[PDB]
């Protein structure tokens, strides 16, 4: 059977968002079942620490386990991209490293599967260029302003 | 022959970016030629007004001409997505309206062609969800702050 890892997270905290994590996980496990996948790892940044926005620790543990080939996984399943990456440049670099190491991405709710693609990479790269240029424009406007003060 | 419109713009002003507009346009015309397209309109927001960031007037004229069916165009050619939209939610809604009215998008430099797709729409929608949620998080953090003042 095709081997997969499950990855789940909250954006803010478990207080605010925890309640829908288990509905996400159940959904992802059902999908695993219907597609005859074998789950060999589950990783979760559940927002259980006392800060406002959740970090990325288990996500980083997952990526080391991917790099190492430990479990021989073909996919990471996420609920959707916004429960995986913080912006387009993030989605892109993470996806590129994953595929470097033989691993594709399935977003269960979005219906996106990167192995059925390289159009996904082109769009993401194109949208990451939008974000970078927005940052340059903000920096340029900020230099104009610091120039009056 | 397949009929197309060309669309070009600067992000900031013609002063800063104008110089590479004509290299873009030449490229786009060459592409039109090699692909045996027939150009039936050219629209340009060239950043010739006296403001910092360029607007969207000719782009808006183009979209009315698309809605009206005037010229019977099958594609809009842009140089790349960042010379077309301001963020992912923008790329998505514009692309959806265009296709509503029978029109697809070719990004000459990115090599993206929306008619060869609906994976493009799914990714864009997924990345637009990232942006929306970033906005909600910023608004929530801002309410926390206004609550101390």
């Amino acid at each position: 059977k095709i081997k997969v890892y499950l990855y789940t997270r909250v954006s803010t905290s478990i207080q605010i968002e925890g309640y829908s994590l288990e509905a996400q996980k159940s959904r992802m496990k059902a999908f695993a079942i219907y597609n005859d996948y074998e789950i060999v790892g589950e990783y979760e940044d559940a927002g259980k620490s006392g800060k406002s926005i959740e970090g990325r620790i288990q996500f980083n543990r997952m990526m080391e386990d991917i790099k190492s080939g430990k479990d021989g996984v073909s996919f990471v399943l996420v609920f959707k991209l916004s429960r995986f990456a913080r912006n387009a440049a993030d989605v892109l670099s993470t996806l590129q490293i994953m595929q470097d190491y033989g691993v594709n991405l399935i977003c269960v709710e979005d219906g996106i599967d990167s192995s059925k693609d390289k159009l996904m990479i082109s769009v993401l790269s194109a949208v990451a260029e939008i974000e970078r240029e927005n940052i340059r424009i903000q920096t340029m406007e900020g230099c104009i302003q610091k120039a009056r003060e």
